[PDB]
């Protein structure tokens, strides 16, 4: 139930241990006034310092003037911080406003079309995002609700996604979680303790060509539907061949333990792990941080199920793009469909109590 | 603790301790064959015994014949029982099948239309329900996903709702939870410790008129959306006046502590507590066991959030119906809308290892 520090060289919510719950929101900007937008970023930063420490925003949830609406909506009263992190990102579309066109980073690349894509335009894109992660869903909803309220008249919610359980790991010392296909997901990631790998593959550097982004990262979000009727009638051998790992232990084919290193040539040529591995992609490595979702039934007698896939990287052109291109022949494609997509530049950390989200850009 | 016993005179998940998470599903029946349906109830009961003890269904999630589909879909491997309870109920529409029309309980009453209802037919009704409650949401979802799979060809999923209450790892057991309006919710309820009040207000008795239902109960489910952004623009005073309790402590007006008994005359005439209180309703008293929901945002950017209201009672005609009728003028109506509804008869418990869900009805 402890707090995660809000200040640092980088934003929290990336290398941080993965929390149980997600509430992700994408917002579009409705004001043309640069000064008013800056004022919003500062007020949001102040609220975030309170929320991540388990305190109410502004003057509190009660005990003010009877005739005024309370500053905080009150539904997190008496709850612990619950490892709340709040991570902000800026979409490519933001850079068409406030005279920012020449500051759009080259590494914030638009994604190509991929075979099999069926993207819903209303649950794609966005001028900006807030990723709220916490171990308590009520704490995460409270944060998003209060930020949206503060932003009334300057930003609107475009789309949101809740994640009921994690399907990722930045802590290899702890149990790896399972996705809704029943396999462990997160074994070969980047750990929060691997400082050299984070510097090489995740954090943007000064030399990369965009000074304001130094210490930030780039985020790809993909909403992926799972064809669970089709999957659940597949044989055990079929399921294991798709991935290249066994279902029970999650060991590479032929080996005994989860964390034994894969031997790729024993896997089928279209196995997911074989196609996604760094050695198959010229060394390209990602930090995966996604969550499972279910949004009701599909209207055809079945549960809906999916995975909200989140990846962080130093450059979209050298991280997600080459790996997803290599997945064109993946055996997994028979059982999934990408139905939503967004990219964001995630700025550097808030250094201290006088700093604010986006200060290096504005 | 870690597990809740499955066997009993009553089904678990009613009077047993309230768990942190819900997955509620309504099912429609696609078979006309009574024997095939009974076979399904037996298979489902066997699966439920496994699930509630933290074991995989059938022969397991791995290690069988490579060329067969696994019996269990595998996403709960490595998790704990998590206090899972599975509670089954039968809707009025089931009793038009299998020759059961003369065994529908009179206490399983159809609800009247109430003022301001805006019910979505696709998220209403259903022949059957399973209420899955657990501390870990993946344990609850895995239960529903595997029951639906076992039943494929005889039942389909009509509608499904996820919900949340407190997170017990971080929040004391004695603290009342808050709903998404920021008010404490559950102060004056029937507790699972109150054996006599359960016998009076919750469990069906033999003399009530339907022998197969003795030790069962009746469930009303209402999906209630909150107009969150309108509520959040109301003054503190307006919010407190709507309920008749203060927001910080949750005490009745003119009192000091949450658990102080209310003085109804100090509240406004259309305050929610005043209208809902048993003394306003001829002594009618309910067991509330609902969960908050947040599904996402709608097409206008508004939060799709609310309360998935669940009430158990000895008779729908003397429990939910009188109380909800008395809320016709509730000040809360400005901020909520009922958008889904269903009613179920929840049979008695599974007595021992040879018994099965629905045995008193089917024989
Ligand atoms: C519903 C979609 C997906 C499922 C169910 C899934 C499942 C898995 C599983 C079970 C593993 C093996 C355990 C592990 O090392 O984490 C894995 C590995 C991996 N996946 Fe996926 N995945 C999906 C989508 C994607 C996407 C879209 C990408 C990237 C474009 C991706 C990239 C990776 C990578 C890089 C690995 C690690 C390979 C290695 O270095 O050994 N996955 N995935
Ligand atoms: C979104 C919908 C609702 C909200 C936000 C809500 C909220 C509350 C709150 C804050 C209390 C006071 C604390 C407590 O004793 O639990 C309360 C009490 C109560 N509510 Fe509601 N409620 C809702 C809907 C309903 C409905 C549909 C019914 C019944 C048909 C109902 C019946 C009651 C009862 C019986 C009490 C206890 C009164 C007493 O004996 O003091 N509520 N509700």
């Amino acid at each position: 139930g402890s707090a995660v520090p809000f200040h640092g060289a980088h934003q929290a919510g990336i290398a941080t241990p993965v929390q149980d719950r997600l509430h992700f929101a994408a917002f579009d900007v409705t004001t043309e006034d640069r000064a008013a937008f800056v004022a919003l970023l500062k007020e949001w930063t102040a609220a975030a310092r309170r929320l991540t420490a388990g305190h109410a925003v502004g003057e509190g949830a009660y005990g003010g003037l009877p005739e005024a609406p309370p500053d905080d909506t009150g539904e997190a009263l008496g709850l612990k911080p619950s490892r709340l992190t709040l991570t902000i990102g800026f979409g490519p579309s933001l850079f068409t406003r406030f005279g920012l066109a020449d500051l759009r980073p080259e590494a914030l690349a638009d994604l190509p079309k991929f075979p099999g894509d069926n993207l819903d335009r209303a649950r794609s894109g966005g001028d900006l995002c807030v990723q709220a992660c916490a171990d308590d869903p009520q704490v995460a909803v409270h944060a998003i609700r209060n930020l949206a309220r503060i932003g009334f008249g300057k930003v609107v919610v475009r789309w949101s996604q809740l994640g009921f359980g994690k399907t990722s790991s930045t802590t290899p010392d702890k149990q790896t979680p399972r996705n809704l296909l029943g396999f462990k997901d997160g074994t070969r990631n980047i750990a929060g303790t691997e400082k050299d790998r984070l510097d090489r593959f995740v954090w943007a550097a000064e030399k990369d060509g965009t000074p304001w982004m130094t210490g930030g990262s780039y985020l790809v979000a993909r909403r992926i539907r799972m064809h669970i009727e089709t999957w659940d009638r597949a044989s055990l051998q079929e399921q294991e061949d798709v991935f290249g790992r066994d279902k029970g232990e999650g060991a590479p084919v032929g080996k005994a333990k989860e964390r034994d290193e894969p031997f790729l040539k024993a896997m089928k040529p279209d196995a997911h792990v074989r196609l996604a591995h760094p050695d198959s992609n010229g060394g390209a490595t990602l930090l995966r941080r996604g969550y499972s979702f279910t949004d009701g039934t599909d209207g055809l007698g079945r549960l809906d199920a999916g995975l909200f896939f989140l990846a962080y990287q130093r450059d979209i052109r050298t991280g997600f793009v080459p790996v997803q291109r290599n997945l064109a022949t993946d055996a997994l494609n028979e059982y999934i469909q990408h139905v939503g997509s967004a990219v964001f530049a995630v700025p550097p950390g808030v250094r201290d109590a006088d700093d604010w989200w986006g200060s290096t850009l504005f």
